[PDB]
């Protein structure tokens, strides 16, 4: 007597649970360290002025709203590949890549997954770091791939378990897919060092693996676009034919406009044309064609030397404000008398920090102090202000003294 | 070798072929009847003045670009359901529905299809009219459903094969899914009349079929949104709990902004809460959350009485331009001395029209007249103007007399 009587209610959203638990809390000193987007020194959302200026120029052009090609705005695709690999990359010069516009980084992930499902005949397995972005798991499963793990986060140190990572990678059957965060690993903030990368690169090429890069933070991570894109470029120069998911949600503040690109580096231009045609064939039955607004903004910024330069410094200020909060947190933890090693909070990169806090300590931070955060010890460094970091260092010490 | 040596070049897009060949032609009398979007009486893109006003007003509010919920803009969702169902539908008053924002119409079809695949345990079969929108097949297929057909187009009359349709549907296995175009069937332009819809409804309800409405053209079809949604409303009024895909591509000319919605009509609000949570769970691994810009524009128009009233005159405008083209096309065929019955051109509805022309006649139209269209005889009425309709009728009469 109904189509949907057996449809069950989903598990609740832990990250949304906390974000609502915070709005309810009435104490004026409450912090939300669960928020998944950049906030300014006052905890407000931040629309980059280069973005505002791009919108101004765009509006002036009085443009139409006609469909994009299936692969999106050609000029955004070219600029985006350029941002990822550097303008004079051997790959761009010979044309041996295809880049399609996607529905932010998630859509690039899903389009990427769907492409492996269909054309990566060698294996069903996708190896994620332990842990990874939560959504990585259902994206690859819903798309029809098998998930696996390799060691990454060393809880003992709150940094990279280089050696476990490496043993694990050497043991991946050949021609399996390996997923890598290009920088600012999410949720932990723990990234390999350049020398560590070269070694993963070595095994990957040795053991004949497929390197799938997720790059959500180029520039936002360290302030330096080239540094943040270094591992990806290094794999390519090593002769590894990567694919790559870019997001402009964070580094341009374009979250809700859903601006992303998926790229596949190929042996040659003719191969890229074959791959391109099949990405179009997968994309059409997902959503036909991608949205105009974000991509017009990002294209306008990237292809204007002035605006590009200005945006690039606006990114540095975001990256910096975050770094500042990391350094200032450790500072005030010392200044408060704490004894344990907090260098991991500043060794980590990007806006997510695995603190080391265990769950009970997390719960006491919520109860006694109104500091909201996931039981895994992850905080949004974007929730920290200069105005509140002091209080936070006090509170963290209390549950940990 | 390479990861991708076995990846085949995909087949050429035929609609894009027609459109590119049209663009190469240097014949000054050329016509593009392959175009997949509205054009004005000079053959130009048309941004509704209400859309410009809505945009201006949004810009004036200096809004953020933060992430929408997985289900999109709450107020766009509400207004979208009210548009489809009529503001005082008992479905709205009891709250027995869920509506989520999607990546336009295509996105609503894909989300619905994944939901069927995962939850509609009663069937793997989706019945499409013959013919149907080409993308319907890969949509449901990539989502893991199977496709079947029922007789719809009647090639003898270029009309609706009512008795064939009614018979076929009356023999669909109970509890299969039945896809129906709400109005302005694409590609034929052939619609059932109200009385015919009552009979279909009565057979769906007899056989316990699940009705899946694609509604890409409310208001755009006839200029009257209440009449265009009548079938959908009638089905619901008869106790059929439909799902529904909406697009704002054509009726608001938001094509490239990708604004659509998927609705499930449910037994009660409680069931709608359950269905909602599982639509969310399927949306996340697709694209996380939908684009903001078009949804803001649509919510703004729908919830302001002045903008809504203006928008409704603009839709009527487009619909009447299309009806006008249809009428003058038949009229001029008669002035040319054609003796074929051409009333199908005026009986059909919307911007796509099955002319009745054979492939060879289509070839002659392309070669000798530079009139560009697909070989199935389909023309896009949007490419017809006051300027060229006389010419079109002359060409059609030349190749058919
Ligand atoms: C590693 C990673 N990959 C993918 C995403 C998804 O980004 P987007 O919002 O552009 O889909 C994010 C941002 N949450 C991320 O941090
Ligand atoms: O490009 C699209 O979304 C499809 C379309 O209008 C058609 O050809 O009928």
């Amino acid at each position: 007597s109904s189509w949907w009587t057996h449809v069950e209610m989903g598990p609740p959203d832990p990250i949304l649970g906390v974000t609502e638990a915070f709005k309810r809390d009435t104490n004026s000193k409450k912090m939300n360290l669960g928020v998944g987007a950049y906030r300014d020194d006052n905890g407000k959302p931040y629309v980059l002025p280069s973005v505002r200026k791009a919108e101004a120029q765009i509006a002036a052009k009085n443009l139409d709203k006609e469909y994009l090609p299936i692969g999106g705005l050609a000029e955004f695709c070219k600029a985006s590949a350029e941002l990822a690999l550097g303008e004079n990359n051997e790959v761009l010069k010979s044309g041996r890549f295809v880049t399609v516009q996607t529905i932010s980084g998630t859509g690039a992930l899903r389009v990427g997954a769907s492409f492996l499902q269909r054309f990566f005949k060698f294996s069903r397995d996708v190896f994620l770091p332990k842990p990874s972005w939560g959504n990585h798991t259902p994206i690859f499963r819903d798309a029809g791939m098998q998930l696996q793990g390799y060691r990454y986060y060393d809880p003992k140190t709150c940094g990279f378990d280089f050696s476990g990572a490496l043993e694990d990678i050497s043991k991946i059957p050949e021609q399996s897919v390996l997923l890598l965060h290009a920088c600012a690993h999410n949720p932990t903030g723990v990234d390999p060092r350049p020398e560590q990368w070269k070694e993963i690169a070595s095994v990957v090429k040795k053991k004949n693996l497929f390197a799938f890069f997720d790059m959500a933070y180029q520039g936002f991570a360290s302030g330096d676009g080239d540094k943040d894109a270094w591992a990806v470029r290094h794999f390519i120069e090593q002769g590894i034919n990567v694919c790559l998911c870019q997001s402009y949600a964070k580094n341009m503040g374009l979250y809700g406009e859903r601006v992303g690109a998926f790229t596949v580096v190929c042996k040659d231009a003719e191969e890229a044309k074959r791959v391109e045609s099949q990405l179009k064939i997968l994309i059409r039955p997902l959503y036909s064609n991608p949205p105009l607004n974000g991509a017009r903004i990002a294209a306008t910024i990237l292809t204007s030397p002035d605006l590009r330069k200005q945006w690039l410094q606006e990114v540095k200020g975001m990256a910096d404000r975050i770094i500042s909060m990391r350094t200032q947190l450790v500072s005030n933890l010392k200044k408060e008398g704490s004894s344990h090693n907090w260098q991991h909070i500043t060794d980590q990169i990007g806006m997510f920090c695995f603190t080391g806090l265990k769950p009970e300590q997390v719960e006491r931070l919520t109860k006694e102090f109104s500091v909201y955060m996931t039981k895994d010890g992850r905080i949004s460094v974007a929730g920290v202000t200069s105005g509140n970091v002091g209080y936070l260092a006090h509170a963290i010490h209390q549950v940990t003294k």
